[PDB]
């Protein structure tokens, strides 16, 4: 059956640049799937003091603690971009459970709202290093399919660019929210991906394609 992953690049960066992360997954099971790499729009950054990169929503501040602010409205105009990609993907015949999100970063934050406010169950959310770009005043429009979606969220423990510490305040936010969430710390990671990080979200993948 016909596997699709959208991944979604961090600040600054952008999809073609992230492209090479599919030869990582070489299983024959993830072999057979189909991904996209979109690039985000080049915005001003709030954070950057207003310069122009490639950015999913705006970032008032970075690093990223608990309590940060967050532009909660920005996030919400960019997962209406991702819903695209994904209403296009499953119109055109890939099952919704089929379907995996995933994202480093400010991709991971947009990841993370494009699966719970999405219609329908997907086959999952992969979040590395993200944080949650919303309030919990959200949560009441989080669609009923979309909280059987299950979330991977890795990140490392020495992370001081997204501190741990906010990742793992994505974990009471979620149970409110009646989400399912397997949180994966990597001891001595900072902000970046690592080859066993990726290895895991593969087997997740396999796992939930069962």
């Amino acid at each position: 059956a016909r596997t699709f992953i959208l991944w979604l690049h961090g600040l600054g960066d952008s999809g073609p640049a992230n492209e090479p992360i599919q030869t990582q997954f070489k299983s024959s099971e993830l072999s057979n799937a189909s991904w996209l790499f979109p690039s985000a729009p080049f915005n001003p950054v709030t954070c950057n003091n207003g310069a122009v990169m490639r950015s999913w929503f705006d970032v008032p501040e970075l690093p990223f603690k608990v309590g940060s602010p967050i532009d909660e409205s920005s996030v919400l105009e960019a997962v209406k971009n991702v819903h695209a990609i994904i209403d296009q993907e499953i119109a055109e015949g890939t099952n919704p459970e089929n379907v995996f999100i995933c994202g480093l970063s400010q991709g991971g934050a947009l990841t993370l709202a494009s699966v719970l406010l999405y219609p329908k169950t997907l086959g999952g959310g992969a979040v590395l290093s993200g944080w949650v770009p919303f309030t919990s005043s959200i949560i009441s429009q989080f669609p009923e399919e979309a909280k059987k979606t299950p979330i991977l969220w890795s990140h490392g423990t020495d992370d001081r660019m997204v501190l741990f510490e906010a990742g793992q305040a994505a974990l009471p936010f979620l149970k409110e929210a009646g989400v399912t969430c397997e949180f994966k710390a990597y001891p001595g990671l900072g902000h970046s991906i690592s080859n066993k990080e990726l290895k895991y979200i593969e087997s997740w993948i396999k796992r939930r394609l069962k």
